[PDB]
C-alpha cells in the first residue's frame, strides 16, 4: 500500500507532468549526481553540548581561525532556484559534509522559505528534511533563519505560537537560530530570543545592514546605529551577534570599520552573512576576516554568486596558509561542489535569467533572496520590459516609507508598492497627494497600521493617513495585542479535519501555515512518501521501460519499471503498467489535460 | 497455446500493420460491422445430386423450365473487384443464410480460381478450411469450383497423376460441381481432368471459352460451328454439363440468341452461361440467353456485381420475376444478403480499383474481367499508369500477332506480359517480329510458344516462334511429357521440412504451390488460426483499449482487450499489453519499421 | 480590367481554395489534361438542318419513318448531373462539341441543357448557362440541341406564372435549343399545355414525356398499367406533341415490359417515341435493346466514361450491340471511344464530386428514387447524420410514396418524398404515426405545399386524412397552380434587376432572374468582381495556381494571357494576402482577403 501510493504518484506525474515544471525549461536528456565515496570526527555539535550556548559563543570569539557556515542547503537555492531544492538531494550529501568537512561551524539548512515551499510545491515535510540532515551530520551544528515574530511565516503570530514553534524547532534538530526582525526592532525579538535560550540553544541575534555607514549624507543608518543595536541585543541575551547583509550592500571599506567597532562594542562573537549581487561580496567577507570577524557564511561554488552568497571554495582558498586559515580541505570542497552542480542541473525549470554582477543593487537594495521572486511577480503583471522602472520605484517607495530596513516581510511590502506604482504610472508625489485616489495593497495597509512593528522615527504621517482610510494605527508590539491561541482547541480542529492524531511537529506546521499544511497532509495520504523519489522522477516521472530503484523504508528498496501507458479511456482515466519487484501492477490516474 | 499465437499475431499487426493494407486506403472509421441476417433447411441441388448422380443430374437441369442460378459472389465477384482478398471469416458466416433463404440456387461458386493461392500467400488462411466451413454452412447447395484443366489451380502444367490427385482431394473437401476449362479451348488437354471428375462421381461441367464475335463475318475463326463442334466434342469426352465461359464479357445479346439455340440443338446436355459485365450490357446477354433456353446462368450479388464482375443477380431475377422461366428466388432475401455483402465490401477499401464504369473498349482488347485490374496495377508497377490506353491497344496487337487466340488464365497473362513489354520499350508488332531487332522475351512467352499451354487450332505462327526460342518446339500434350511425380517421396520432403505429418489436402496444396504452402504452413505454426479473426482485426489489429471477441473454436469465445502498447525498446522489440479473459498478458513482437 | 479581374479570381482561389472543392478529395497530382481529338474538312448536315428545313411536325414524321434507331447523347447534362453533382464546366463541355459535330454527325441530338445545369452553373461554378449553350451551338451547328424542361417549373423548383414560362421558353429557343423534352412531375397533361404551346409557338420540337413508374406487367399494381401509358400518349398527341418520350427517371422499366410498352405506343399514337432511362439497376442496356427491338424511334445513352449506375447506360456498348443489325445507328465506334477517353480525362478533374456508389442495385425496384437524385439525397442524409441508416431512408422513401397515394416521383415531387422520408427516419416515425390523430407533426414546407396543390394533381387526388393533418386548417385547391398566379409585370421587374445591378441586362439574363432572382443576382455581382472565369481550365478554376506555375488563359477568342504565380505573401495586418503574378511578362500584384 505505501508502495501502491508511490506508484500512484509516479503514474500521475508520468501522465500529466508536474505543475511547477511541465511548462518550463527542461534538463539536458543526458547523468545523476554521485555521492562522493568517504566514524566521524566530533565537531561543533559536540562542543556546544559540552559547553552550552553561552560558553560556546565565547569559544567562537576566542577562536583565531575564521569559522565557516555553509548556506547551500537553504539560502543558496532559496536565492537561485526559487527554493525548489528537494530533501532527496539535500539529505544525500549530509554524510559527506560530516566526514569531509568536520571543522565547519554550521550548515544553514532550514527556515527562510524552505518550510513553506517544501510542503506546498515539493510535496514534502520540512521536519523530515531536518531529521534526515541531523542523522547524516551528527557532528555539525544545524542552523536556521528565524524571522523573529514571524517565525517561518509572513505575518506576526501570537507569542505562545512563536514560542511553541521554537520549542519544536529545537526538538527537531536545530542547534543555531539566526533570528532577525525586519525593522531591527529589538522589542519584537525578545520573545524569540527568550524562547531560544529556554531550549538552551544558540540565539544568534541579527542586525540587518542597509545604507552606507561611510556616506555622511545618509546618517540614519550610521555606525552608532549598529554598535548600539549590538549592545542592546547583548542585554537581551544574545549568544552571538550577526550582521545580516540581506541585499549585499556592505562594501569592503565599510566592513573594516564595522567589524572593528562591533567587536569593541560587545564581547560576543560576530557572524557575517552577505549576498554577492554586486559581484564584490567576496572582497567584503575577506575585509571582515582581516578585521576580526568570528564567522562568515558562503555557498558552495556551484550555487554561489549573483543573488546567492559568494564562493565558499574561493574564499577558503584566499585564506589558505594565512593566520586565520579555516582548515577546510579544498579538494573536498570541490568534490562537494561538483555534486551540487549535477544536482543543480536537475532544477533547470527554476533558473532565472540573471547574467552577472550588477552595481544597480546599491541603488535599489532588493534582497538577494527576493530579487528573482520579484522579477517573476513583475513578469506576472506584464512589466517584464520595464524592470528597470520597477527597481527605480522600489527605491522611491523606500524613501517614501521613510528609508527602512527591507527584508522579509518589509521587503515584500516595498515590492507590492513598487509594482503598483509602475503599473498605474504613479510617482511618490501622486501616491501621497490628497487629490489622487489610490487603493493600496493589503500588505502596505498592514505595515502602515503597525502589524510588522515600528521604525526609529515612526511611519511618515501623511502617507499613513491616506492609506488607512479611517483606520486607527497602533505603535505597540503586534504580539502584545494578539490573543494567546487556544492550543488544545486549535489541535482538535486539525485532528478532526484529517481524521487522525497528528504529531507535535505537524501541529507546529499547522499553526504557521494552516492551509498549506492541510493541503499537504491530504496530498501525503494520497501519494505517500514521495520525498524518497529521485528528483527527475519526482518532476517528470519515468520514461517507457525506465527502471527506478527507490528506498521506501531504511531496509527495503523497491524496483519499479514503467512498462507502458495507455491512451485515455472513455471515463477520462489513463492506465500505467508497472513492474514492482518483478510483479506486474496496473495503476489508473486521471487525464488532467 | 493457439491463444498465445493469436495474441502474437494481433500484437504483430497492431504494431506493424498488415503489409497488404498498410500503405493503401482505409475503411471509413464509423463503419457498421457486417450483420448476418436472422432466419432445418429445405433439401436442394446437393441432395438431388446425391440421389441422382451426375449424368441424371445433368438431365434434370436440362429438363427444368425455370432458369437455374449460380451465385459467384464468394469467388469471381471479389477476384474481379477486390483482387481476391475476401476472407474466409466473411465468406463462411453468410453460407447458412444462403442455405435457409435461397434453397433453390443451383450452386455457390466459392472456390478455385485465384482464391487457392491468394488465401495462403496474402490472407494467411487455408483454403480447405474455407471450403469445409461453406460445406458445413450450406449442406443443401452444390458447391462449385473453377478448375483450370491441366493447370489445376496453378498457372503452369503439372503431371497427370498430380492433376488426378488434386481433383480427388477437392472432391473429399466438399466440391460438388467442377467447371473445367482449357486456356486454348483444346479438348485433348481437357481429357484428364474430365476423367478424374467422372472417376470421383462429381459434376464435370466442361467449359468452352468465348472469344471474338460469331455474328461478324470478317472474323471467321471463331464462328458458330467452332462452338457447336466443341460442344459435341466435349459431350463425347464425357461432360455432364457444357459451359460457355465468356471470361472477357464479349458475348452480345444477338449473338446469345443464336449461340444458345444452336448449342441446345447440337447437344442434349444442359448449358451453363458465365459472363462479365465490363461492357455494362452483360445482363442483356444473360436475359437473351435465358429467353433462348439456357439452363443455368451465373450472377453476382448486387453489392459485388457490375464492371469487371458478373452482372447484377438481384436485377436479373427481378427481370425474370413472373415470366415462364422465373427462378423462384425471394428478392427481399437477395436484397438482405446483398446488404450484408455491401457492409463486408466496405472493410476491403484497400483493395478497391479505380474502375469508374462500363467500357466498350472491352470489344477491342478482350482482357478477361478477372485479369483487368491485376494488369492495370502490373502496368502501374512499370510506371505506365499514364499510357493505359496504349497498353490496351498493345494487348490487342499481341493477340493478333499470336494468331487471334483465346485469352484466359494463363494465356491471358502471357499476352499481358507481351503487351507490357511492347509498351515499355516502344515496340510494334513490326519491330517484335523483325529480322534485325534483338529482343529478350518474357519467360512466359517463350514457354507458351514452346507448347507448354498446348496448341491453338492453326498452331503457333512460324516466324514469331523461331525468333523467340532462338530450341525445338513440341506440338504434343504437355502432360504426356512431364514425368509422373513420385508422390510417396515428395510427401516425405514436405513432412521433413515442417518436422510434422501433413493431411492429404495439405499435400495437394504443396503439389500445386510448394513455396506458398511451405511459407503458409510456417506462418500458421507461428501465428495460429488467424482466419477466425474478423477482418478489421486481421488487417489493422486493435485500437487502444479496444475489446475483441474471437471464437478461437466453436465451443470457446475469447475476450481480448488491447490495454496499451510500449515504446520500442533497445532490442527493437515492442510489448503489447493484453487482457485475455480477465488476465494480464504480455506479448513481445519486433518493430519491423 | 477583364485580365485584372481574372487575376483577382486566381489569387483568391490560390490563397483560399474553392468552397466546393477545398475539403474534398483531390485529383491525382500528375494528371494528363484532357486532349481534344484532332479531326479537316466540313461538317455533314444533320438533324439541325433537317428541322430547319421541315419544321417540327414533318420532322417528327421523318423520325417515325426512319428505320435506324436514333441516338441522343446525354453526357453533357444527365450524365454528370447523375454522377458528378452537375458540377461539369462549360470549358470542358464546349471544347468537345466540335468533335461530336465532325465525328458523330448522325446523332439525333445532344442533351446539353436544363435539368440542374441552369442553377448549378451560376451558383456553384460562377458561370452563365446561356454562354454555355451558345458555345455548344457554335461548335455543333449540325446537331439538335436538347434540353430538359420541367413543365410548369421551367428550370426551377417552384411554379411560375404562365407569361414567365412562355418568356423562358422563347429565350431558350433564341439561345439555341431545338428539342424541348418537357415533363410534369405527376404526369398531369393540363399542367403541360402552356409549355407545349410555347414550344410550338417558337416552332421547335416539343417532346412531351410520360414519366414511367411501377411495373405494367405486375397486375397487383393496376394504377400504372399499359393503358395508363397509351392513354397519356394519345392525349399528348392531341395537345400538340411532335414526339412522345418515355422518361424512366429511376430506371425501373424492365426488358419484358419495354417489349410490350413500345409495341403498344407505336400502335396507340402516330408520333415517334423516344426512350430515356437510367442504369441504377445494372440492366438498363437490356431494356434499351428491347425497346429498339420493339420499334422505339430514338434512345438516350451516355458516353462510356460517364455511363452506368445512376447515369444512362453505356452508349458505346449499346451501339456495339446494334452494329450490323437491321436498325444499326451508323455511328463510328472508334470515334465513340476517342470521345469517351476525352470525357474520362475530363472526369478525373472532378474527383471532388465523386460519390461512393459501388455499382448496380436491385434496391431501386423498391425505393424508386430517380437516378439524378440518388446521390444528392444521399448527401442530405449524411448532413442529417443518417449515413449509417441509408437503407432505412430508402425503406421510408418507399413507405412515404405509398402513403402519398403511390405517385410519380421526379423533380420536384421526388424532392418532396425525400424530405418526408428524411424526416421519418430522424424522428423514428412509421406511416401509422404520420397519419395518426394523437401525434402532432411539423411537416416540411415542401410537403404542405404539395398537398395544397402547388405541384398539381395525381389521377385519384391526394389522400384526404393526410392532407387535413398536414395543412392544419389551410384550404387546398385542385386547379392548375399557374391559373391562380398573377401575371408577372415584366417591364417593372426588368427595372428592378437593372436597378439593383446599375446596368441594363440582356433578355437572357432577365429570363435567368425570373427563374432564379437570388442566384442570378449573386452570380451577376460575382462576375462584375471576377470577370469571365468560365474561360479558365478546370484545375485552375478549382485549385488556382501552384508556386511558380505558368498558365495560358484564353480571355477571349483572339487573345491569350500568360500568367505565372511568382510568390504569395504572408497574411498582412489588415488580413490581406498579396499574390505576385507575371502577366504577359509584366509584374502584377493582387491583394485578396485571407478567408481562413
Ligand atoms: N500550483 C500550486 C502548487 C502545486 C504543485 C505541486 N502539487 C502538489 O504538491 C500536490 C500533490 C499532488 C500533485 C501531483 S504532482 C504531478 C501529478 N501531476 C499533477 O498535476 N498532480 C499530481 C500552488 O500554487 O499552491
Ligand atoms: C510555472 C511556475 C513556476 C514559478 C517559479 C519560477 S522559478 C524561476 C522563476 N524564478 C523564480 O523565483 N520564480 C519563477
Ligand atoms: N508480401 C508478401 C505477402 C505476405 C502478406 C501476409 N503475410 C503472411 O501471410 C505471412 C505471415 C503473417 C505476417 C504478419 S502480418 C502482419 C504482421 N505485420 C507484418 O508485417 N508481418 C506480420 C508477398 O508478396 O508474398
Ligand atoms: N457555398 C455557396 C457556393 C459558392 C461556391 C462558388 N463561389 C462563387 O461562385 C462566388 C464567386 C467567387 C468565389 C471565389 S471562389 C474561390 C475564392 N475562394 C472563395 O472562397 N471565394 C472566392 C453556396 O452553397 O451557395
Ligand atoms: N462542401 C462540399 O463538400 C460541397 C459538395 C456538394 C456536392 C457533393 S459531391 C458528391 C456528393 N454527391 C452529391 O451529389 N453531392 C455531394
Ligand atoms: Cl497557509
Ligand atoms: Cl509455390
Ligand atoms: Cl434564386
Ligand atoms: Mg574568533
Ligand atoms: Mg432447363
Ligand atoms: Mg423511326
Ligand atoms: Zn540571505
Ligand atoms: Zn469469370
Ligand atoms: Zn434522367
Amino acid at each position: 500500500d505505501r508502495a501502491t501510493k508511490l506508484l500512484t504518484y509516479l503514474a500521475d506525474v508520468t501522465v500529466n507532468g508536474h505543475p511547477e515544471a511541465k511548462d518550463r525549461p527542461k534538463p539536458l536528456e543526458n547523468a545523476r549526481p554521485v555521492v562522493p565515496y568517504a566514524g566521524v570526527k566530533d565537531g561543533t555539535k559536540q562542543l556546544l553540548d559540552t559547553l552550552g550556548p553561552k560558553k560556546f559563543g565565547e569559544w567562537m570569539r576566542n577562536e583565531k581561525r575564521v569559522l565557516l557556515t555553509d548556506t547551500t542547503m537553504r539560502d543558496g537555492h532559496q536565492s537561485l532556484l526559487a527554493t525548489r531544492m528537494r530533501t532527496y538531494d539535500i539529505a544525500r550529501i549530509a554524510g559527506t559534509y560530516s566526514h569531509a568537512l568536520p571543522n565547519l561551524l554550521s550548515l544553514e539548512c532550514w527556515g527562510g522559505a524552505t518550510f513553506d515551499v517544501s510542503m506546498r510545491f515539493l510535496t514534502e515535510d520540512p521536519w523530515e528534511r531536518l531529521a534526515l540532515i541531523r542523522e547524516g551530520a551528527p557532528n555539525l551544528l544545524l542552523q536556521m533563519l528565524l524571522r523573529g515574530a514571524n517565525g517561518v511565516g509572513y505575518t506576526n503570530y501570537p507569542d505562545n505560537v512563536v514560542k511553541y514553534f521554537v520549542r519544536q524547532a529545537a526538538k527537531g534538530g536545530i542547534d543555531l537560530f539566526r533570528v532577525f526582525d525586519c525593522l531591527n526592532w529589538v522589542e519584537n525579538m525578545r520573545v524569540s530570543m527568550d524562547a531560544i535560550a529556554e531550549e538552551n540553544k544558540l540565539c544568534e541575534a541579527a542586525i540587518c545592514y542597509t545604507g552606507d555607514i561611510l556616506n555622511s549624507a545618509r546618517p540614519k543608518y550610521d555606525l552608532k546605529y549598529y554598535t548600539n543595536l549590538a549592545v542592546e541585543l547583548e542585554k537581551a541575551g544574545a549568544h552571538i551577534i550577526a550582521v545580516k547583509d540581506m541585499a549585499g550592500l556592505l562594501k569592503p571599506a565599510a566592513a573594516k570599520v564595522l567589524f572593528k567597532a562591533l567587536r569593541e562594542a560587545t564581547g560576543l562573537p560576530i557572524h557575517f552573512h552577505t549576498h554577492d549581487t554586486s559581484g564584490i561580496a567576496a572582497a567584503t567577507v575577506l575585509a571582515a576576516v582581516e578585521a576580526g570577524v568570528d564567522a562568515v557564511d558562503a555557498a558552495m561554488d556551484a550555487l554561489s554568486g549573483n543573488t546567492s552568497q559568494p564562493c565558499l571554495g574561493s574564499i577558503v582558498e584566499a585564506l589558505s596558509g594565512s593566520e586565520r586559515d579555516p582548515g577546510l580541505d579544498p579538494a573536498w570542497i570541490r568534490r562537494i561542489s561538483f555534486y551540487w552542480e549535477a544536482v543543480r542541473n536537475q532544477y533547470a525549470a527554476f533558473e532565472s535569467d540573471l547574467k552577472g554582477p550588477a552595481s544597480e543593487v546599491y541603488l535599489h537594495e532588493m534582497p538577494g533572496g527576493q530579487f528573482t521572486n520579484l522579477k517573476e511577480q513583475a513578469r506576472s503583471l506584464g512589466l517584464e520590459t520595464r524592470w528597470h522602472q520597477v527597481a527605480q520605484a522600489y527605491a522611491d517607495a523606500n524613501q517614501m516609507f521613510g528609508d527602512i530596513v527591507k527584508v522579509t516581510p518589509s521587503s515584500k511590502v516595498v515590492g507590492d508598492m513598487a509594482l503598483m506604482m509602475v503599473s498605474q504610472d504613479l510617482t511618490v508625489a501622486d501616491v501621497v497627494s490628497p487629490d489622487r485616489e489610490v487603493s493600496f495593497p493589503e500588505s502596505v495597509v498592514s505595515m502602515l497600521k503597525g502589524d510588522l512593528g515600528q521604525p526609529p522615527s515612526g511611519w511618515p504621517e501623511a502617507l499613513q493617513k491616506k492609506a488607512l482610510k479611517g483606520e486607527k494605527p497602533y505603535t505597540v508590539r503586534p504580539g502584545s495585542l494578539l490573543k494567546e491561541a487556544d492550543l488544545d482547541a486549535e489541535r482538535k480542529v486539525i485532528e478532526k479535519k484529517l481524521e487522525r492524531e497528528v504529531s507535535d511537529f505537524e501541529f507546529a506546521s499547522y499553526l504557521m501555515y494552516p492551509k498549506v499544511f492541510t493541503d499537504f497532509a491530504l496530498a501525503s495520504d494520497t501519494y505517500g512518501p514521495v520525498s524518497v523519489l529521485p528528483t527527475p522522477a519526482y518532476f517528470y516521472g519515468l520514461a517507457d521501460g525506465e527502471e527506478l530503484f527507490a528506498d521506501i523504508e531504511k531496509g527495503k528498496t523497491l524496483v519499479i519499471v514503467n512498462q507502458a501507458v495507455s491512451a485515455t479511456d472513455s471515463q477520462g482515466m489513463v492506465t500505467v503498467f508497472f513492474e514492482l519487484n518483478g510483479q506486474p501492477r496496473r495503476i489508473k490516474v486521471p487525464d488532467r489535460a
